[PDB]
């Protein structure tokens, strides 16, 4: 027996379907398993709602990282006040059979559900938009001085929908989450969303997540994530493919430059020979969007909202998220102010 027979070998809650927790939680069912522990769909009584609960594992170490990710929620919850900022926030905790019992709204729906729902071929540069200026306006709540919080996790799947309140995304799971100058890592963000800093070994800021967001917002609209590689390596060369060789300034100061560049006698950046690649900056982002061609394989030709000047506009926005530079890359703040959102 482990927590008086409540628990298994691994610290974690054993899920019974049915149990009533304190007269107001009704558990449905398993809907979520991690290194932190347990998900869970429960019909909160009081409330009337359906809600998601975390419970953390019962051990020392995962209930004080909990309690970090408690903090932030609970920041992110003094701030903002009337739930508008794209964010899944934390209605409530309390300790239950010791676990900490983390309560959130129940969503059915990431972004990616919504592409296997388009066959992944994508969504309208409309829809496109609508996500854009949601998420942007998410990652300008989390630069707000008092937060300064990097996500450090942005991908299809922590990405929900809120299908009630049709054309409307949450931005979700904040255990991955920091704050800025918290102390520097070395392999954080999915692989595919990865920043180019953090490829290279490189200090990290805000900056990493609006990476992430340039990668999606493609992967929305094209349907396909526009940087799989199947390691650090084939993901640095599929981004150079794309934005070309990064800047000396760059390199020259980045720890892992090697691990993808040779320096040339004369001074000059370039890649090595080791699945060969495009020559670097010959995979352009104009082509691969369609903007001459009415959008990805010239889909959405005619269709309202598709025109050049609305595809020179988008690429416009990307190109700036794609920055290779971070102190020059594009805040939520003069994003918002982008053509790409303007009348
Ligand atoms: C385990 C379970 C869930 C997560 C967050 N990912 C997640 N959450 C969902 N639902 C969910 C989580 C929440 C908050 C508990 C975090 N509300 N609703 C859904 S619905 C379809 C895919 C999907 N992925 C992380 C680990």
């Amino acid at each position: 027996v482990y927590n008086d027979g409540y628990d298994d070998d691994n610290y974690d809650y054993i899920v019974k379907n049915g149990e009533k927790w304190m007269d107001r939680y009704e558990i449905d069912s398993l809907i979520g398993k991690g290194s932190f522990g347990q998900v869970v769909k429960a019909y909160d009584r009081v409330e009337q709602e359906w809600v998601a609960i975390k419970i953390i594992k019962n051990k020392k170490a995962f209930l004080n990282q909990a309690q970090i990710e408690v903090r932030l929620l609970e920041l992110m919850n003094k701030h903002d006040t009337e739930m508008k900022y794209y964010i899944v926030h934390l209605k409530r905790h309390f300790m239950f059979r010791n676990h900490l019992c983390l309560v959130f709204e129940m969503l059915s729906y990431n972004l990616y559900d919504l592409l296997r729902n388009t066959n992944f071929r994508g969504v309208s540069l409309n829809l496109t938009r609508k996500f854009a200026q949601q998420m942007c306006t998410a990652l300008l709540f989390l630069a707000t001085p008092e937060l300064s919080i990097i996500h450090c996790d942005l991908k299809p799947e922590n990405i929900l929908l809120c299908n009630p309140k049709r054309s409307a995304i949450k931005i979700v799971d904040f255990g991955s989450s920091c704050q800025l100058g918290q102390r520097i890592y070395q392999y954080i963000q999915s692989r595919f969303y990865r920043s180019p800093e953090v490829l290279l070994g490189m200090p990290y800021d805000l900056a990493i997540d609006m990476w992430s967001l340039g990668c999606i917002l493609v992967e929305m609209h094209t349907g396909e994530p526009l940087f799989s590689g199947a390691n650090e390596v084939d993901q640095m060369n599929k981004i150079v493919e794309v934005l070309g060789i990064p800047p000396a300034h760059i390199l020259d100061q980045a720890p892992k430059a090697r691990k993808f560049f040779e320096k040339l006698p004369d001074g000059t950046w370039n890649l090595k020979k080791t699945r060969e690649y495009k020559p670097p900056g010959t995979r352009k982002l104009h082509n691969i969007l369609g903007v001459e061609t009415g959008g990805p394989g010239g889909r959405r030709a005619g269709e309202s909202g598709h025109t050049v000047a609305d595809y020179l506009k988008f690429k416009d926005l990307i190109l700036r998220m794609l920055d290779y530079d971070p102190k020059t890359r594009i805040q939520p703040y003069y994003a918002l102010q982008h053509s790409f959102f303007k009348k």
